[PDB]
């Protein structure tokens, strides 16, 4: 039996229902289509930087650094990738933050595929950036290589998780809007029209989700939803990863 | 003070040569473009199957196979090739055989990449009861292969465990086809008419690889292992000598 949490459950349009959920129900109810976001009160205060400093981070590509790259750089970068992952898992996988999910979900790494692993998740730093901030989907689909990228599938219940452990000091969060591009190419687009003209023009007419995830905040979403980042003031630090619910159960990757 | 072995040197259209030297002086001679092969007399009789057992060996793509592969497939294939190579590559650094090169070289894994990671060390091959030639740069998939380099020098290095009854050994011929479009030719050439015509006046070298024996060629040339009536087992890599060093993979 698990550990429950208080959680703040979020759709469109919607008040956020407070409920108190396991880990397990909050990405049982994501991967229904049940709500857009849950962001959950997992680590006490006092306790956040023992997750950061957790000895499995020790010893970066991530997946969707992969996916940007085309043709002889894409077989040389997934390389990188692969044999990154193999070094950098045995520890990742002993982490709090990875067995947080390997415990609930009995999640494994993602293998392709003899089988490999994906990277498991990642530490991330956000230094102060002076932009908009950066609007983004994640998709294990979402190769700009189209005929190249070898993950031809798409999970429409793809989650990001990702566990804040410093806060911006202008209290940076994210935004989520209800709207999912249909490919790297459709992302791609909207990226130059932003630059562009200042705006997503097909955005003023989507619902959005403004979240503020607070330090020991655990922060759960379907990832094909665009969202974005906002400019931080000084620097925010979160653990994160994604995942997908496979014919053979859970899968973690970064 | 390294070791010394008895070494027969081979060179298209001349006489074999009888030599005594050590495993660097052999690379280097080829790698001089003075010899084509060189078959060494390393592993005593009683001493084979500790070469195969090694402990190193506790753990199947080559490179060779990730060449021929296209497309999306490539890029499966190769994050299988790297992250098999990841698992098993701090064993096969230990073993007997990789020791040999990396003693006798200062000879490292190839690499690639930011981050560097490493291509598959060697592997150990069993042969149970269409001539080609090796080139790191000579990926079918052209535009996408990212190893565009060819090195002339490159080597093949196998030593041989097991020998088949019928003493099957190993052909080269002087003919170096120049990509791996070239050599699918004269391969749908072979299926289709019986021969390589290129080949019917081609200087050649036969090679006849005894248990013990390390075999080291340029492995550019086109060759052909003979049928064998029984099990044949050897343990196989390939060596470039890069700006960085000598290299290994397989
Ligand atoms: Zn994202
Ligand atoms: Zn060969």
């Amino acid at each position: 039996m698990q550990h429950t949490y208080p959680a703040q459950l979020m759709r469109f349009g919607t008040a956020a229902r407070a409920e108190h959920m396991t880990i397990a129900a909050a990405i049982h109810a994501l991967d229904a289509d049940e709500a857009d976001a849950i962001v959950m009160d997992i680590v006490p205060d006092g306790e956040r930087d023992a997750w950061w400093d957790d000895e499995g981070f020790s010893s970066s590509v991530t997946l969707g650094q992969l996916q940007r790259e085309q043709g002889d750089k894409l077989v040389s970068k997934a390389a990188e990738y692969f044999g990154i992952a193999c070094r950098v898992n045995d520890g990742l996988r002993t982490t709090r933050f990875v067995r947080l999910f390997s415990d609930a979900l009995d999640a494994k790494p993602l293998t392709i595929g003899y089988e490999v692993e994906f990277l498991l998740a990642t530490r991330r730093v956000y230094e102060p950036f002076e932009a908009p901030f950066a609007p983004h989907c994640d998709d294990v689909s979402y190769g700009r290589d189209t005929v190249n990228w070898p993950l031809k599938r798409s999970f429409p219940r793809q989650l990001g998780g990702f566990l804040t452990i410093q806060g911006a000091d202008n209290d940076a969060g994210m935004v989520m809007w209800d709207n999912r591009p249909e490919s790297r190419a459709a992302l791609d687009e909207m990226h130059a029209e932003y630059r562009e003209t200042g705006a997503i023009a097909a955005l003023e007419r989507a619902a959005k989700i403004m979240l503020k995830p607070q330090p020991g905040q655990l922060t759960l979403f379907q990832s094909k939803n665009l969202h974005a980042i906002e400019r931080c003031t000084s620097t925010r630090r979160t653990m994160g990863l994604f995942l997908i619910h496979t014919e053979d159960g859970w899968r973690m990757f970064d």
